[PDB]
């Protein structure tokens, strides 16, 4: 048969997962208690801000919680991460129509990943970051929110640099191979909030930029499926 | 010629070695001081509970002990780690053959490695943990052992959340992608201790329900190889 | 067009950058300040300590200083790093100047990698250490210096054992997969210092000895390119 904590399914190797009734031994290790045991699970092989975007919108349709955001390192492999997203709530119909959303928006999201031989781009946006990227990033809260990131990491930092350049946007995550923020995938990510206008002006010239080097390099660069913005 | 600390040998890409008098240099390193400077070595590209069955039987069979177990992040890659067994010993000849046994029963236990495109599962069982699981998991000496993961990790999740329930066992180790009990590694991981019967009824349930989504997620996942419980 | 900030181009999969006037946003997260903004990058998804051997020889030959050399674990993957090296300059054209120096050298350095199918070998020299493994290791300053690894780990240990055994040198480093100083790779890595007479005789022993164990693998071991000592 099919398992009842099944759900789906979308791009990269994501999975959608809900349990109803965690036992009690892991509730120390998830966010849980008794009041609160149902689980929802976006898992991936491959990316990681897509699979956030798609849970974040997620989390805005739902009465659901952030139980645990972790990401290796796998994506499959190199040269990125890695996802792995735990929702949780009182009533696992809540938590399963969340990964119902998650795993319906992925793919579209997905589209902001530009891969090839030599590493990847990906610029992603929201015009309400919530509580995925509060709990993930420290985004402001409510406010437009970017993610940006290319591989190998130098690639990263021209991205970075030029989107700050561009706009008057809040550096809110600095994150390279080493310093703790990333789990030493071969990138420079850079976590952006402001104005709608300001925010989108940035990742699209950072976006640009990107793609400009990777090409510079000899590679091809496509999404994957298309972009957002 | 063929180099003496050379010894074979097994499945993923495990060598077994041995070292006569390690460098002084290296002692502050691993366990080791001048009354005890040999070393067996069991490294691998591929997993690590299986090698660390195979150790484990190893060192209740010899008069050796454990300098370390490390686990990368390979594997090859992802989703999983990556093995580094190093055990010490008096003497030369008594390593050795800890590392001779270890390999002859290394293809043994990868029977429990099921693989597949998205992800892998794996369940191991010993009934008698020793050195090898009290050091790395700090297992409950002496008593029946249980080792699962699978990738993506939320795969991993159904498999420890079902173990538990399914019988009376003891959560030993939660280990997830960045929890820093795991390298990384897209798995959700979970050790159990507990009578023989109970360790192995949640075992099989664990393996029977990872396979289940994996499957519900159109992979074919096989090992390896074959099962041993 | 061609982005200003490119530069090239070498083995393994690097990237020369330069970045002319860092937004200042990014300083606090480089070493950078407002009389010393501008930045050269070697960046690569295959090696490090061949690219850290180039980009030694681009601070010996210019105005530049490290910023930062940090490592994932990429490779690609396994089962090693991940190099991401940063140089600060007051003058943009002394970061690129450094830049072109490092990027011409990287495949002669890549010569000293020998790659295989379960993992690789890889003996780096240098006669004069200095801004870069100063950093990177603590290298005596000014003395020649040996860097040592291999994959899996196991063979490291054999390399790195036979290296310190062959002649009279110091050890600076000792790396496992876990211990910290590696990104998590699947290999032992040790790092040398002496006279360069008995660091070259210790390199070689232990080249020799790597590519013995490697080949005793059924593996046959390749560089890459060709040696450089």
């Amino acid at each position: 048969p099919t398992m009842t904590e099944f759900v789906g399914t979308a791009g990269g190797d994501t999975v959608g997962l809900v349990i109803a009734n965690v036992d009690s031994l892991l509730h120390k290790h998830l966010g849980l208690d008794n009041t609160c045991r149902s689980i929802g699970i976006i898992s991936a092989r491959v990316g990681a801000p897509a699979q956030m975007m798609a849970a974040d919108e997620a989390v805005k349709g739902t009465n659901t919680e952030v139980a645990t955001i972790e990401l290796p390192r796998d994506t499959k492999g190199g040269a990125g991460h890695g996802i792995f997203i735990v929702l949780k709530a009182a009533d696992v119909s809540d938590a399963r129509r969340a990964v119902e959303i998650a795993l319906k928006q992925t793919d579209k999201y997905l589209g902001n990943v530009y891969l090839c031989d030599a590493g990847h781009l990906e610029v992603q946006y929201t015009a309400r970051a919530s509580l995925i990227f509060e709990k993930a990033f420290g985004a402001p809260s409510g406010q437009a929110f970017g993610i940006m990131h290319a591989a190998p990491a130098g690639v990263g930092m021209i991205v970075a640099d030029t989107a700050l350049k561009t706009a008057d946007v809040k550096l809110i995550t600095y994150g390279s191979p080493t310093n703790g923020v990333l789990s030493y995938t071969n990138e420079i990510l850079i976590t952006i909030s402001g104005d709608s206008g300001a925010v989108l002006q940035s990742l699209t010239a950072a976006r640009k930029a990107g793609l400009s080097i990777l090409r510079s390099m000899g590679q091809d660069p496509v999404s994957m499926s298309k972009p957002t913005f």
